[PDB]
């Protein structure tokens, strides 16, 4: 309930992630970040190959200076990749807590990227780019910390947030997938 | 599905190091070939596996574009299995994880690199000796690697064993032959 | 199996089995030839057998100190045949009651009592278990959390809360008894009210 994209009361549009090697250090950095700002942690979650995930919520002033709290304490070196989206796409607010495999859907990408915080780069970045829709999200969880999603839509949209994560992503990304038109049997639920 | 519609006796395994990668090779092997695709499974340690069902011709003719994609950039594909007949007790073991509950004796366990290393062990195990599958877990919660136990007389499973090592070559991590297990062993081995 | 076998204290009629006895081996078949060879050897409650992340075997055992101590034995001698499995092992005579209801599933606290809190991040199963009870039995500090290797690549982690001395004496002493095997130690003095009770979820 927390996740929601629309809150029932005050609106929390920014979306801060912290990705770390430490559990232990991973709750240090929780802590500093709620002192200095009333940020709402969305989730603590320790995850595959023995990463630390940290998720938070709120206002734009809120969220940016927990995040630079969270920094200078991650070094005092654990911080392994860091996200801030100001104004989250709403498509991506479901898609951050449990690993979602879609039901039933044409045109379709796959990203495969190495961290958690270039999987939600990446895809609010094409969800803004282009009229695709966000299908399927895992992170890290059960994948070794690696992490991929897939984006829906007509072929030229497509191909268009296809160049997007490519450039956002850079480094951080293994595989992008382009596929024009899937099977029947991969058409709705790709993963099974 | 994961049974033993047209009898399609054999099997499909693809093991892919790229789960992007391994959505692009089930795509291409169906587009060539009309396979039953039984699995596109994420498993740990971030490989991806594919398991397709078909007859003999169709599965060949789908890993072949399956071995095209799977090594169409600087290679993707971490271990292969095609098996044109498949023994009837390997189909409910390929879904999910099966822990047996009691036995109905001796034990083998083989602990296997890849999932297709295990498969096909178990597979050649089953046709040499009247040996029972009893445990097989595949990737999914061990890093990648497989496991499974056969069961049998003593110098049956012992027989089993003998063709395990030879199929799995050096994808062969431990077996382990217990002649006469504790009675509070005998069948829940794991818990 | 019953599954009353983890608690700290049996029922009336049951056997005293205050022992405690962990295997951590790199595979997983030899760790039911292992298993085989505890309880052959003694009479000893085989806890789990278990394969967890990272690929390795995960066994406990319980049972009378002279029981146990016996079992081991025998396990360290076939768990290293040829090019030792074992990665490592922990023999506990008298486990604190606190460490019992944390062996067997991952659990998370959701609540606190009024300041302190650390927390305790091992490279073994055995690191961890072996921590948490010398702490126990060191400072007036409670368990709230632990994850033995399950989702987690074979690490390990739990905390202890208390007063901020009982948790400063029960750092050190975790450093010493964990060797190499430690990874990182956080401390926390005065945790923010939002973390207080929940710190996983």
């Amino acid at each position: 309930e927390r996740f929601d994209a629309t809150p029932p009361e005050p609106d929390r549009p920014a979306l801060g992630v912290l990705e770390l090697t430490s559990i232990a250090r991973g709750i240090t950095v929780a802590d500093a970040a709620l002192k200095r700002a009333p940020s709402l942690l969305l989730m603590s979650r320790p995850v595959s190959s023995g990463k630390h995930l940290l998720m938070m919520r709120g206002q734009v002033a809120e969220v940016e200076e927990s995040m630079i709290a969270a920094r200078e304490i991650a070094g005092a070196g654990a911080l392994l990749d860091e996200l801030e989206l100001p104004y989250a796409h709403e498509q991506l607010w479901r898609f951050l807590d449990a690993p979602v495999v879609a039901d039933a859907w044409e045109s379709v990408i796959i990203v495969e990227t190495a961290t958690v915080c270039a999987a939600i780069d990446s895809a609010d970045a094409a969800l803004k780019t282009a009229p695709v829709v966000l299908r399927d999200m895992r992170l890290a969880i059960g994948i070794a910390g690696k992490a991929f999603f897939t984006l829906t839509g007509e072929l030229a949209d497509v191909e268009a947030a296809a160049e997007v994560v490519r450039e956002r992503c850079g480094a951080r990304l293994l595989e992008l997938a382009c596929i024009a038109r899937p099977v029947d049997e991969l058409r709705g639920r790709l993963f099974f």
